[PDB]
């Protein structure tokens, strides 16, 4: 476990530069002190009603932000308020400069992104959750708001809020969250008793390769309550355009399975020849790169 | 007594940048009369950075004279709506960094060789300091100079002691310089063994890193050591020895100078030739 207590004051080790925007919390721009090196501060406020998910957390940070596609932990810290104010505790990590993709997606002429930039996008994601589900870990909240680029136009996965930490290999969930748009049929179990596990993940990515693709997840236009009920009931989306490639149409296909069992597995899925058959993953890189440069 | 520094006005012109340093420039100059080159470090005079620069041109004035470390020729402030700027004049170093080398380099390494002989020059320079009972604390390839008689000249006081503070850059700190939540000699010596690996692979080890995330990393990840099998089994214990997380248990300036890899070294003239030819075949 991990003990709030024993974290201590940011005084003169961070600080915050400007708001960035929210969160499941606020999120800064913020910066280290000495070094004048930027990062992402999570300012979140201390109640005993979020201490259970502010705990998993900082757990799955600590553990898994290693990964070179998850936006890295550089630490947690805990502002000590006076009688009047909350105490509020400060997740510190990597600061991704270019923003979510979702954001890319919206400032694009079109709101479409070159195939070659899903499908490098898309690895990256696969790469991430490849790690967290070999660490037995569902993200569960797998959205374009949730996938960052840093300054060079690396993909990093950020907000471990709503994630997973099974015990066995074999070990399934059934907890219902998540955001309506990205969930999988399996993972709206509000009606049903019993079960999921990694695949929700696979599906999610599928939503977002579609949100790069089309601009916003498929059933946009309704309220998330319709989206609830119409995921399950409606055929797995596709990309409505005939211009993708066979091999992203092929992709989509693979990743939008409403039968969990039949759907592919993370390191098959890795396998297949939109992500593996890609061409230079620098050039594609410094492409996007220039693209993220502009007004 | 800094008032007392002249203008450099008709003494000295600086002739194209350099590059850049610890907030201050450092530009390519010319002596006017002599046509002689120098470096020139151009920096603002501030009450603030007053306690810094006074010890820059102390170190600079005392222990430059030595044949490892890049020689102080004076200094002279620029008087001036506009602040004073401070000029700090010292030996040009022709053929530039360690770290520029590298980067114009094919494959961005060095041979054994270079590193072998690079290093001692450091070695040599850095037992210079110590031994007047002074730490450099930003040891790394951009702050080792190279003449154009590729001779090896140490840079930049401005970050030196003569401990405790937290000061230098990320990749080459040492894992007890990382002293940000409340450290000696042996501190360059960590810096000379990231550097041996920054000539060895092109950069330093967790390059592919953050600052944040390395400075998060170097201590608790065990002491880097190069990922090639091809480099001699002296190189591989020279950063063996450089590299030790406990700065107790760290070998000393005088006995790492005694190492095979420093020590066991052939024609300090042919190998400064051999270098000589690879600085002039790149540009
Ligand atoms: N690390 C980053 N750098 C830059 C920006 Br812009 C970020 C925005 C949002 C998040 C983020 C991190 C964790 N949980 C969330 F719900 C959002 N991280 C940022
Ligand atoms: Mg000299």
């Amino acid at each position: 476990e991990i003990d709030l207590s024993a974290l201590r004051d940011p005084a003169g080790i961070f600080e915050l530069v400007e708001l960035v925007g929210n969160g499941t919390g606020q999120v800064y721009k913020g910066r280290h002190v000495k070094t004048g090196q930027l990062a992402a501060i999570k300012v979140m406020d201390v109640t005993g009603d979020e201490e259970e998910e502010i705990k998993q957390e900082i757990n799955m940070l600590k553990k898994y932000s290693h990964h070179r596609n998850i936006a890295t932990y550089y630490g947690a810290f805990i502002k000590k308020n006076p009688p009047g104010m909350d105490d509020q505790l400060w997740l510190v990590m990597e600061f991704c400069g270019a923003g979510s993709v979702t954001d890319l997606i919206k400032n694009t002429k079109g709101n479409t992104l070159k195939e070659e930039w899903i499908a490098y996008i898309c690895r990256e994601i696969l790469r991430g959750l490849s790690h967290l589900h070999q660490h037995k870990v569902i993200h569960r909240d797998i959205k374009g708001q949730n996938v960052l680029l840093t300054e060079n136009a690396e993909v990093k996965l950020v907000d471990f809020g709503v994630s997973a930490q099974l015990d066995r290999t074999v070990g399934r969930r059934n907890t219902f969250i998540g955001t309506p748009y990205w969930m999988a049929p399996e993972v709206i179990a509000c009606d049903e008793n019993p079960t999921y596990d990694f695949k929700s993940d696979l599906w999610s990515l599928g939503i977002t390769a579609i949100e790069m693709a089309e601009g916003a997840p498929p059933l946009c236009d309704m309220h998330p309550m319709r989206a609830l009920f119409l995921i399950p009931r409606n055929p797995a989306p596709r990309l409505k355009s005939k211009k993708w490639s066979k091999k992203f149409q092929s992709f989509i296909e693979s990743c939008l399975v409403k039968n969990h069992s039949q759907r592919p597995a993370t390191e098959q899925l890795m396998k297949h020849p939109f992500i593996r058959d890609q061409p230079n993953e620098r050039q594609v890189r410094i492409q996007l790169k220039d693209h993220i440069d502009r007004t």
